[PDB]
């Protein structure tokens, strides 16, 4: 499996991406190239909005659908994601914002020609029409940690974001997402449950965000305090 794994997944690889949806009744397309280190966990995204620009929301609410890939899986964790090529794999997931907005997306990752290519669909409604979101009081997102766990031959994701807002303070949003690998699950060595941390950051930005520039770096780990039954 290790022998696949490092045929495919090389150390450096690109990515192409491809994204469409509505946020509230607003459509939009994007395209995306980028590059990283797949096990070190570090990429970066370079963000064109191809349609429907300049948005008439915050670009913060689409930062997660631009990478799974890209996790530097430490302590011996088996990684789902690099395992599943070269089939490859989806993610689906639900972003529940406290304050009513709710962002669905869902994703299919495939390698072709030693390229990562990205298809992802955004569907987002009840955005407050006079909340932080749409009126774009918001300053990218503060670190995270994702806890994964094995569920039906995938894995399911839970993490808590807190979204920067202009004058201090958050607005906190909840992700709900299931990765289905498209490897046979005979194939498969599953992990247990782990958690991902995650620093995503904007490095650039241009005409009313219509161009983004965001890297991420991203390592997972089991909990490192000790256990008095003797789990990790």
């Amino acid at each position: 499996a290790a022998a696949s794994m490092s045929a495919l997944i090389t150390e450096n690889m690109h990515m192409k991406l491809y994204m469409e949806g509505t946020v509230n009744n607003h459509h939009f397309k994007c395209t995306s190239e980028g590059e990283g280190k797949p096990y070190e966990g570090t990429q970066t995204m370079r963000i064109k909005v191809v349609e429907g620009g300049p948005l008439p929301f915050a670009f913060d609410i689409l930062a997660t659908s631009f990478s799974k890939t890209f996790i530097n899986h430490t302590q011996g964790i088996p990684d789902f994601f690099k395992q599943s090529f070269p089939e490859g794999f989806t993610w689906e997931r639900v972003t529940t914002y406290e304050d009513g907005g709710v962002l669905t997306a869902t994703q299919d990752t495939s390698l072709q020609d030693g390229c990562l290519i990205y298809n992802v669909k955004i569907r987002g409604v009840n955005f407050p029409s006079n909340g932080p979101v749409m009126q774009k009081k918001t300053l990218g997102w503060e670190a995270s940690t994702e806890m994964l766990y094995p569920a039906d031959g995938g894995l399911e994701g839970r993490a808590d974001m807190a979204l920067k807002l202009v004058g201090g303070g958050h607005l906190i949003c909840n992700l709900k997402t299931t990765y289905r690998s498209k490897k046979p699950a005979k194939n498969l060595k599953m992990p247990g449950v782990y958690y991902v941390d995650r620093r995503l950051e904007r490095i650039k930005e241009a005409d009313k965000e219509t161009y983004v520039e965001q890297h991420e770096v991203a390592v997972a780990r089991y909990c490192d305090l000790p256990s008095k039954l003797a789990h990790k």
